[PDB]
């Protein structure tokens, strides 16, 4: 039939003190709602077991690695990949991966597919790293992602989930129209992926009235132009004294905005998918194969 | 001082019997009132000189080729670019280009970039043509651009234009984000062009009531993405029982629609452009040196 | 708990030989759709039974008549109310109503709330009749609401339907802030009807490339205004050689709209609905008792 | 002609310590660059000649009256009528109004309209006082405009202002679909005004991330619904560590934004205005005469 029902779980802040367990008791509960709506899958948001961490300069090296994961699932996430399998509902979560190979310790921000039998069927890891790398006095609150992960290392694939084609994509990537592109050149019929997107921004803070704007804007377009459905759940809500913007949606291959979630809470969304749909784009104005012309894009590959 | 003020010259319709003198007086009027606006350049439509001819099938050669430019310009065009000269004002005029190549004759969908002293300072042409190759009877009006005009081989060049640095898209070109990217990676501050967009879509008509939003959203989406101004000029209104859209438009590097037409006749709009506001994008957010990751956007490039 | 799941069943086109038997079945597969992803009420289209009838000059009273429902429901209609009943869905249908009282036929352009009980709780007659009362020539197809209806006799009320108070409007009327501004004032905490929006307006044709955006525009003002959640499902797609506009959706008390449909045929959206969110605006921003000045908008009352 | 060019004048912040000098000088190089852009009107924000005071709790009367003028113009702000005069461009300027009478103080949050002769032709006071009325101490800062003015006593007039009939508005008011209608009743072919709108609201942080959106909402269908041209002025930027809302807009009477500012800093934008566009919505879908029903609007002018 190519017809499913997309769920999007929109998470409330996480507080520095508030444990996996209790993160995966929401989780649950969401996945659970998600499944009574009728729902198939259901896209979690970026570092989703966690307070968002990067805001902070850590100087112990032990501190830091309390956020990460070194197993997936380990025994306090399995109950999620478990329910996830009862009920037949595949999820996309994000979470901090450590991991030791050859003498160095690998630190990547990463998401993971999980089908609905319960399965891992295909990882990617955050190629585009926003913020900075050294602490910054001029700002209110740091983003030091490039200093607590390095970029990913697995490009931009496409995994095939339940029958559907689906690529991820984790936060600042929606912004980057080479990565939507990558993974709609490779057949992505779904785009997904989460987010932690504060509602100020000390560089450019003349654009903080645009944040929402900015955020379905890349969404809108990133579909559109690759003709597929996409989806992004936010982590929102006031973390630690940080703003962090809502409007967690589920987009159409049109650029269309089907669902959108209006609070700062822990938020349920669906919508109906229809895989064919992508065709209205991919075999007509989008039609790659009649229509590109990668002889005049090359700078666009150029190192 | 980095400062200008930006115009946009729409078209109304022009009919098929309507001569290039006319035409050139139309387009004489919008020129002068926009540098009574204060407008240092203006962007005119994409095939401006004629009604878009490529909506029919044509069985004879001669009646094909009265509709392109053998010179630019011609004597019936010199006095835009000698207007253009003595109020200081540039722009950017589309039109039908046809070359002859030992005896072979070359088409092409054409725009090119005059400074405020009235000379030729860069060239484009069309690289992504829309529509269908063969006639189509079912359809009320054709659109046979891939057999009228071969693909552009001028790729997409940046030219200095009076201090800015100005690239060309033409019509669909603005619906690719390569187009846009291969420019921003050559440092366009304003990324220009005009178009020929139709209401109505006869393969996918459940589309037609989404011709704006396809329209703003690829102009907001490049401009956001690439940190560059841009504009759009169209060729609107019922033309020869073709209902073409209207919503000529510029933009900001934020992605902000600053100037919108309202008529479906020939209008002008401008507003002010400070080439140092595109820094706000390209030393920060989007500062690709420092974000950019092209050694996994190769794909893109592939033949 | 004051929560509940609205759903808007839009229609695809209702051809002019389509029964009343065909039209519910299809009402039918909506409802039992909304039922299962956990919809607890679900709003129907305008004149939902029919085509739309009023685009036509009918010259035999008989012919016009065959259009009208003369009981509510009647035995083709009742399968629609047992199964709301079943599976505890209340609806919001349209449809031509004709009575006869005092010696006049009475023509109203109606619609009704029924709970999940299966009961009618409240009927509502279109006010704002839009088109015309007699034929017009220049236009490519009629619309003769004035001559096929006369304006509602009820004014403008709001119901308790299953714990929630729900006025109804119908097509014309979500574009008049005056109704909304009435049904707010009676404490309405969801605002719905339906619509035949034709893509294509013969007076002011310069405006069909706003049609969505008029549409949508007059939903998300009205629901901000008023502190409402609101829906409005359309009878859409190519309904007797006219284009009707899709866009069905459902709307925050925030202006947000949160579901939107993208295909032009039946198709389901469902959104969660929190009827205490009403109060984010109600008791702030817009918080009648302390900040409207009545004192000042006599004229809008003015005969 | 009916035609004519209309201005906005956006300001940037004022500080507590800024003088009234300083503030004409900006207001004067506004107003000549609009007119060097050929507008013959320009809309200047709320509380156009000083800081936003009620942002404060203020214990001193003597201190409270620092801010308000006593005469309409004073010295100091008359080179502004006299500027206006010589370049044929009238202008709309918020202030804040003291007047004895009988040795009571009366307090207004004002606007006048004066046209391009330099003549005052008409004034308003805001009838709609947002905010609340005592000091919270939660709050980073207050908002108590109900305690610093009374609220306004002209009701919602509309003056001929250069053969141009004008309303006008004042911040909060434009969120009322009341104030636009007894305007739009009474023939306003022009509605405007100016706003101070800080991005962060204390009682309901949700929606600050919705502060443009609500903004360009309420204009958008404000400007719609009563077939009017419309433009709103906006003192932005970080004032006294408040941010405040950018966005200044132009608005054509089908709801079209036309102009936009993308600056937080003091600016001019400017549109072409056409008075008989109105008649595309005044004379058809919204022809009040044919369409409205008042005898069922009763309840909106209840007391």
């Amino acid at each position: 039939t190519r017809q499913m029902i997309l769920a999007v779980g929109q998470q409330g802040p996480i507080a520095r003190a508030e444990t996996r367990e209790q993160v995966v008791v929401r989780l649950l509960d969401m996945l659970t709602k998600a499944a009574s709506r009728g729902a198939n899958f259901i896209v979690f948001p970026e570092l989703a077991l966690t307070t968002f961490f990067p805001r902070w300069h850590f100087t112990d090296e032990a501190e830091l690695d309390s956020f990460y994961e070194t197993e997936m699932p380990g025994p306090v996430v399995r109950p999620l990949f478990e329910k996830a399998a009862e009920l037949g509902i595949g999820f996309n979560l994000g979470y901090a991966e450590l991991v030791v190979e050859g003498g160095v310790k690998r630190r990547f921000n990463t998401s993971i597919l999980v089908d609905k039998s319960g399965k891992i069927v295909g990882k990617y890891r955050k190629i585009h790293l926003p913020g900075h790398k050294e602490y910054e006095a001029y700002r209110p609150f740091q983003h030091l992602e490039k200093r607590y992960f390095e970029p990913g290392d697995l490009g931009f694939p496409v995994y095939d989930v339940d029958a559907a084609k689906m690529g991820m994509f984790i936060c600042n990537d929606r912004r980057w129209p080479e990565a939507w592109r990558v993974m709609g050149l490779r057949g992505a019929e779904i785009i997904c992926g989460g987010y932690n997107t504060p509602t100020h921004n000390p560089p450019v803070p003349q654009h903080d009235h645009l944040t929402s704007f900015h955020h379905l804007l890349s969404m809108q377009a990133g579909s559109y132009q690759n003709g597929a459905w996409s989806a992004a759940a936010g982590k929102v809500g006031m973390e630690e004294n940080c703003m962090l913007l809502g409007h967690s949606c589920i987009v159409a291959p049109t650029g269309e905005i089907v669902a959108l979630t209006t609070t700062l809470e822990d938020e349920v969304i669906t919508a109906a998918v229809d895989l064919d749909r992508c065709r209205e784009l991919r075999e007509h104005i989008f039609n790659f194969k009649q229509h590109r012309q990668p002889q005049h894009y090359g700078l666009i590959a150029e190192l």
